[PDB]
Protein backbone atom coordinates (compact mmCIF):
# COMPACT_ATOMS: atom_id res chain seq x y z
CA UNK A 1 0.00 0.00 0.00
CA UNK A 2 2.50 2.61 -1.20
CA UNK A 3 1.00 4.05 -4.39
CA UNK A 4 0.38 7.54 -3.01
CA UNK A 5 4.16 7.82 -2.65
CA UNK A 6 4.72 7.13 -6.35
CA UNK A 7 3.59 10.55 -7.53
CA UNK A 8 6.83 11.89 -6.06
CA UNK A 9 8.87 9.97 -8.63
CA UNK A 10 6.44 10.98 -11.38
CA UNK A 11 6.80 14.67 -10.54
CA UNK A 12 10.60 14.80 -10.72
CA UNK A 13 10.52 12.48 -13.73
CA UNK A 14 7.92 14.60 -15.53
CA UNK A 15 10.04 17.74 -15.30
CA UNK A 16 12.72 16.39 -17.68
CA UNK A 17 10.18 14.40 -19.70
CA UNK A 18 8.29 17.63 -20.38
CA UNK A 19 11.40 19.68 -21.16
CA UNK A 20 12.70 17.21 -23.75
CA UNK A 21 9.30 17.41 -25.44
CA UNK A 22 9.48 21.17 -25.98
CA UNK A 23 12.98 20.84 -27.45
CA UNK A 24 11.62 18.18 -29.80
CA UNK A 25 10.03 20.73 -32.13
CA UNK A 26 12.53 23.49 -31.39
CA UNK A 27 15.17 21.05 -32.63
CA UNK A 28 12.95 19.39 -35.23
CA UNK A 29 13.36 22.49 -37.39
CA UNK A 30 16.68 21.01 -38.48
CA UNK A 31 16.46 17.46 -37.13
CA UNK A 32 13.58 16.93 -39.55
CA UNK A 33 16.21 15.44 -41.85
CA UNK A 34 19.45 17.40 -41.48
CA UNK A 35 20.14 15.71 -38.14
CA UNK A 36 17.23 13.57 -36.90
CA UNK A 37 19.72 11.75 -34.68
CA UNK A 38 18.71 14.15 -31.91
CA UNK A 39 15.00 13.60 -32.58
CA UNK A 40 15.31 9.82 -32.66
CA UNK A 41 17.27 9.73 -29.41
CA UNK A 42 14.95 11.95 -27.39
CA UNK A 43 11.84 10.24 -28.74
CA UNK A 44 13.19 6.86 -27.64
CA UNK A 45 14.03 8.17 -24.17
CA UNK A 46 10.46 9.34 -23.58
CA UNK A 47 8.78 6.16 -24.80
CA UNK A 48 11.25 4.06 -22.82
CA UNK A 49 10.75 5.98 -19.58
CA UNK A 50 6.97 5.75 -19.94
CA UNK A 51 6.82 2.03 -20.72
CA UNK A 52 9.13 1.27 -17.80
CA UNK A 53 7.36 3.67 -15.45
CA UNK A 54 4.63 1.03 -15.25
CA UNK A 55 7.15 -1.31 -13.65
CA UNK A 56 6.98 0.19 -10.17
CA UNK A 57 3.21 0.34 -10.57
CA UNK A 58 2.98 -3.40 -9.91
CA UNK A 59 2.61 -2.89 -6.16
CA UNK A 60 -0.97 -1.64 -6.43
CA UNK A 61 -1.97 -0.08 -9.78
CA UNK A 62 -5.27 1.37 -8.56
CA UNK A 63 -4.90 4.96 -7.35
CA UNK A 64 -1.99 5.87 -9.62
CA UNK A 65 -3.28 3.57 -12.36
CA UNK A 66 -6.39 5.69 -12.91
CA UNK A 67 -4.57 9.00 -12.50
CA UNK A 68 -1.93 7.75 -14.93
CA UNK A 69 -4.58 6.95 -17.55
CA UNK A 70 -5.88 10.52 -17.48
CA UNK A 71 -2.40 11.74 -18.40
CA UNK A 72 -1.29 8.80 -20.55
CA UNK A 73 -4.35 9.20 -22.77
CA UNK A 74 -3.74 12.72 -24.09
CA UNK A 75 0.01 13.36 -24.18
CA UNK A 76 0.98 10.73 -26.75
CA UNK A 77 -1.99 11.94 -28.80
CA UNK A 78 -1.33 15.65 -28.30
CA UNK A 79 2.34 15.26 -29.22
CA UNK A 80 1.50 13.21 -32.32
CA UNK A 81 -1.43 15.50 -33.10
CA UNK A 82 0.53 18.67 -33.87
CA UNK A 83 3.21 16.53 -35.51
CA UNK A 84 0.65 14.73 -37.68
CA UNK A 85 -0.81 17.97 -39.05
CA UNK A 86 2.65 19.05 -40.21
CA UNK A 87 3.61 15.70 -41.74
CA UNK A 88 0.26 15.72 -43.53
CA UNK A 89 0.37 19.35 -44.64
CA UNK A 90 3.54 19.07 -46.73
CA UNK A 91 2.09 15.96 -48.37
CA UNK A 92 -1.26 17.65 -48.99
CA UNK A 93 0.44 20.57 -50.74
CA UNK A 94 0.34 18.89 -54.16
CA UNK A 95 -1.48 15.73 -53.06
CA UNK A 96 0.95 13.87 -55.32
CA UNK A 97 4.68 14.45 -54.92
CA UNK A 98 5.21 11.60 -57.38
CA UNK A 99 3.93 13.93 -60.10
CA UNK A 100 6.37 16.80 -59.66
CA UNK A 101 8.73 16.53 -56.71
CA UNK A 102 11.58 18.29 -58.49
CA UNK A 103 10.62 21.60 -56.93
CA UNK A 104 11.37 20.33 -53.43
CA UNK A 105 15.05 21.25 -53.76
CA UNK A 106 14.03 24.86 -53.12
CA UNK A 107 12.05 23.78 -50.06
CA UNK A 108 15.14 23.35 -47.87
CA UNK A 109 14.91 27.11 -47.30
CA UNK A 110 12.29 26.92 -44.55
CA UNK A 111 11.30 30.01 -42.57
CA UNK A 112 11.45 27.99 -39.35
CA UNK A 113 7.67 28.28 -39.06
CA UNK A 114 7.91 25.38 -36.62
CA UNK A 115 9.21 27.92 -34.11
CA UNK A 116 6.40 30.38 -34.83
CA UNK A 117 3.64 27.97 -33.78
CA UNK A 118 5.93 26.04 -31.45
CA UNK A 119 6.67 29.16 -29.41
CA UNK A 120 3.13 29.70 -28.07
CA UNK A 121 2.53 25.94 -28.07
CA UNK A 122 5.65 25.23 -26.01
CA UNK A 123 5.01 27.97 -23.46
CA UNK A 124 1.41 26.83 -23.02
CA UNK A 125 2.46 23.24 -22.35
CA UNK A 126 5.30 24.15 -19.98
CA UNK A 127 2.83 26.25 -17.97
CA UNK A 128 0.08 23.66 -18.41
CA UNK A 129 2.12 20.92 -16.72
CA UNK A 130 3.78 23.25 -14.21
CA UNK A 131 0.49 24.62 -12.89
CA UNK A 132 -1.12 21.18 -12.94
CA UNK A 133 1.78 19.41 -11.25
CA UNK A 134 2.16 21.85 -8.36
CA UNK A 135 -1.63 21.92 -8.05
CA UNK A 136 -2.50 18.23 -8.31
CA UNK A 137 -0.18 17.44 -5.40
CA UNK A 138 -2.40 19.78 -3.39
CA UNK A 139 -5.87 18.95 -4.70
CA UNK A 140 -5.13 15.22 -4.75
CA UNK A 141 -1.96 14.56 -2.74
CA UNK A 142 -2.64 17.07 0.03
CA UNK A 143 -2.55 14.19 2.52
CA UNK A 144 1.07 13.73 1.43
CA UNK A 145 2.09 17.23 2.52
CA UNK A 146 1.88 18.80 5.98
CA UNK A 147 2.32 22.58 6.04
CA UNK A 148 3.19 23.21 2.39
CA UNK A 149 -0.01 24.10 0.54
CA UNK A 150 1.27 23.46 -2.98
Amino acid sequence: MLERQLGYYLIQLYIPSLLIVILSWISFWINLDAAPARVGLGITTVLTLTTQSSGSRASLPKVSYVKAIDIWLAVCLLFVFSALLEYAAVNFVSRQREFGGGGFIQRAKKIDKISRIGFPLAFLIFNLFYWIIYKIVRREDEFEHHHHHH
